[PDB]
């Protein structure tokens, strides 16, 4: 039975509006409704992994697991195994996988983050799951961010608290937050970003939705505009939105958007918005292809419609050689040549690098770089040809070219990371000096760049 080099992943997000679901929710898992939808000819083909995020979920874990498993069994005739379930208040994440994957999945983590202080602590935050699928790390975040059209900045703050404080993946990757810990990271939920148009334009917006003319609405979507201005979700992807706004509907129909201000809304308007979203971030040059992104039309218990997204995701096998794991493979090496970091910091400390990768027995600390001034104000940290030669555990190019090197640049004075990035070993050539580049971030915000050349030796 061969190990896969691709799997498909279903991501669902649904704000259930504190109501039980209807008796049939299969359209959700089949990616049927509006937007980029899945071909009828695939309906019986199970996804490898289903990740369900709910918000305002009134069900017990048991109640929801029974509905989910019975739904998937009805669609696929497969009895899925529960990988993980984690709930914070009424925010929940469930991960189900095909039974054949049970001994491919390991290192299962769960965590949550509560966002806000005093007033603003008590119902918003995130839950997450991570695990290994053979040689591939997968992370999943379901977040319910702050509501309200005039709180986009609070949403952006919620995002930065969640990526700082959600403790998933390999705790040895200590300089790295979740945005660097996984081959593939999926972040979804009721992100609560709104279409920022005047209240008076509510009926105009509704008209546009009935005409399926989303362009003038998406140009005002706060998540798209905040992302374009690098305020949030830096280096994440989202598939083009081709489905109607998923909020705020009258319940038991989808024929009416309920946007007017009410006591129940705190006298806020809820103009039709794409609150419910799926984004991802994968390591450079790993296969990830969105194959569906849309909303259901027939699930009407909530004032939100469910959103689905499906992905092809590249995966690698758990590699064993005669040598590694448990020793180095003298036939392999990674050399970083003529490298320099460009940092936005005003601080004058010395800096050193750390190289972290599951292709190394443990992380490698460099010597300090040489600080110079850039022509436009910047700190440039030069490493020359002084960087430690990295000794991978396996030299086989079928393994090594699929790996990645995480880089942290740290202050000698404080040992704190000023920037984190990732370099793919999927090179155009081995034994050849080739340009490398990564942006550097810290707390998910841009702090600089790392660039130079790499020379990779494999056993071929
Ligand atoms: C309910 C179970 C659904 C299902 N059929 C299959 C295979 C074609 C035999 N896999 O799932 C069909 N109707």
């Amino acid at each position: 039975q061969p190990e896969p080099d691709m799997i498909t992943i279903f991501i669902g997000t649904w704000n259930m509006g504190n109501a039980p679901p209807p008796k049939k929710i299969t359209s959700w898992f089949l990616s049927k409704g509006q937007g980029k939808t899945r071909d009828d000819s695939a309906d019986y083909i199970p996804h490898d992994i289903y990740v369900i995020g709910t918000q305002e979920d009134p069900l017990s874990e048991k109640e929801w697991l029974e509905i989910l498993k019975h739904s998937l069994q009805e669609i696929t005739s497969v009895t899925f195994k529960t990988v993980a379930i984690h709930t914070l208040w009424n925010i929940r994440i469930v991960v189900l996988a095909k039974p054949e994957h049970e001994n491919r999945i390991s290192h299962i983590c769960t965590d949550n983050v509560k966002t806000g202080i005093a007033n603003t602590l008590g119902n918003k935050g995130a839950v997450g799951v991570s695990f290994m699928f053979n040689g591939t790390s997968l992370g999943f975040v379901n977040s319910h961010l702050t509501s309200g059209s005039e709180k986009k900045l609070r949403r952006n703050q919620n995002y930065m608290n969640i990526l700082r404080f959600l403790a998933l993946g390999d705790k040895k990757l200590s300089p790295f937050n979740i945005t660097h810990r996984f081959t593939h990271l999926f972040w979804f939920g009721d992100l609560n970003y709104r279409v920022d148009l005047p209240t008076w334009e509510a009926e105009t917006i509704i008209q546009k939705i009935k005409q399926q003319q989303y362009a003038d609405l998406l140009s005002h979507d706060q998540l798209l505009t905040e992302r374009r201005e690098q305020k949030v979700f830096l280096h994440f992807e989202e598939e083009e939105i081709t489905f109607a706004p998923t909020y705020r509907f009258e319940r038991l129909t989808r024929d009416k958007y309920a946007y007017t201000k009410q006591k129940a809304t705190g006298m806020k308007y809820n103009l039709p918005s794409w609150c419910d979203r799926v984004l991802w971030k994968s390591y450079p040059l790993v296969h990830v292809v969105c194959q569906s992104y849309g909303s259901t039309s027939d699930i009407m218990t909530s004032d939100h419609s469910p959103v689905f997204a499906t992905f092809e995701a590249g995966v690698t096998s758990q590699f064993v050689s005669k040598n590694g794991p448990g020793t180095v493979d003298s036939q392999g090496q990674i050399e970083f040549l003529r490298c320099y970091a460009t940092l936005k910091t005003k601080s004058q400390t010395k800096f050193y690098l750390e190289f972290h990768s599951s292709c190394l027995e443990s992380f490698v600390k460099s010597q300090e770089g040489e600080n110079e001034e850039g022509s436009e104000g910047e700190l440039v940290v030069k490493f020359g040809e002084t960087l430690p030669k990295l000794k991978p555990i396996i030299s086989d190019p079928e393994y090594l070219l699929d790996q990645h090197i995480l880089i942290s640049i740290k202050s000698s004075d404080s040992d704190e990371s000023y920037g984190e990035g990732c370099i793919a070993l999927r090179l155009e050539a081995t034994e050849t000096q080739l340009p490398i580049y990564t942006p550097l971030t810290h707390h998910g915000e841009l702090t600089g760049h790392f660039q130079g050349e790499i020379k990779l030796q494999t056993s071929q």
